[PDB]
């Protein structure tokens, strides 16, 4: 089997991408944030504390003929921004882009933190990291991909995120029309539960390439590109007036600037992030200070190839017995 679904930016900055997911019978369609950096499929629901729901579409398990309480199971998760959610668990039929998993754990939120409430466009998350990170207790649950894997034509999914435009998540096949050149595959470590790999270096703008190993994770659920402070400083040093602002929480730059590209290495191949992809616009409405799309990982303990990087590429998440990541230009 295969599936194919369109993913759409939630706003004009590409802060996140949402993909429609069918849950239950009859289908209840919720728009979920596919997150290769976590492993829980959780939704706003009829159980979510009413004051914490503000415009989201909710899953109502009592209206699904295929829903079953996963008795005694609970879940609780926090994300890198400090947001969190928790609740109980149903199993139900879940379909993405025509690909169906029966008995998928659907984690129903009883509580969500303020950043989730405030984002009316995100109805929940669909985790696509390794199932060893799933938070359901006492019986850990598998991701949608892990459950689908054995049925897929090939044990892969691909992320083809757009820049200020929709893109595609495919399951079970590689769309050879969706990229240019070849896909370069690179080894993955699953030891931390992430799609963790080692970039071979970077370049700023038209500069020469610096060969240096950069461990990090491919994370569709993170907006920005978080890299070591040395690399990030070398990038922003090329932008007049750019500086790290403790009050804003990262590098800002004059909105009057044109930004240089940023290249990262994948083996002997290179992915070039256009400068415009690094512009996240005014820090507040009307400001002439703009927020940078490349930020230091120093406070977080891990480098993160988030959407800024991934949307410059066609990315293969190969979940074969030895997992690998593939990157192609597009
Ligand atoms: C600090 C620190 C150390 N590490 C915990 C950093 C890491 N963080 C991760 C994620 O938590 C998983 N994917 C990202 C993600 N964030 C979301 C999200 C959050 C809020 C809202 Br509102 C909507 C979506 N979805 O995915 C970040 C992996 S490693």
């Amino acid at each position: 089997s295969t599936g194919s679904a369109t993913t759409t930016p939630i706003d004009s900055l590409d802060d996140a991408y949402i993909t429609p997911v069918q849950i239950g019978t009859p289908a209840q369609t919720l728009n979920l944030d596919f997150d290769t950096g976590s492993s829980d499929l959780w939704v706003f629901s009829s159980e979510t504390t009413a004051s914490e729901v503000d415009g989201q579409t909710i899953y109502t398990p009592s209206k699904s003929t295929t829903a079953k309480l996963l008795s005694g199971a609970t879940w609780s998760i926090s994300y890198g921004d400090g947001s969190s959610s928790s609740g109980d668990v149903y199993t139900d039929t879940v379909s993405v882009g025509g690909l169906t998993v029966t008995g998928q754990a659907v984690e129903s939120a009883k509580k969500v933190s303020s950043s989730f409430t405030e984002d009316s466009t995100i109805d929940g998350l669909l985790g696509l990291a390794f199932s060893t990170l799933n938070t359901v207790s006492p019986t850990q649950q598998k991701t949608f991909f892990d459950n689908a894997k054995a049925s897929l034509d090939s044990p892969v999914f691909t992320a083809d995120l757009g820049y200020h435009a929709p893109g595609t998540y495919n399951f079970g096949f590689i769309d050879t029309t969706a990229y240019t050149g070849s896909i370069t595959y690179t080894a993955v470590s699953t030891k931390q539960g992430f799609w963790e790999w080692t970039s071979t270096g970077y370049a700023v703008g038209s500069g020469t390439f610096k060969s240096t190993s950069i461990d990090g994770i491919a994370d569709t659920g993170t907006t920005l590109l978080y890299l070591p402070a040395t690399v990030v400083s070398a990038y922003w040093a090329q932008v007049s007036g750019a500086k790290s602002s403790s009050s804003v929480g990262g590098y800002v730059f004059p909105c009057s600037a044109t930004l240089p590209s940023f290249t990262f290495g994948v083996g002997s191949a290179r992915i070039v992030i256009p400068g415009d992809y690094i512009d996240f616009g005014p820090i507040s409405t009307g400001s002439s200070s703009c927020f940078g799309g490349i930020q230091s990982s120093a406070g977080i303990g891990i480098n993160i190839f988030g959407d800024v990087a991934l949307k410059a590429a066609f990315v293969v998440f190969n979940g074969a017995t030895t997992p690998t990541l593939g990157f192609a230009s597009k």
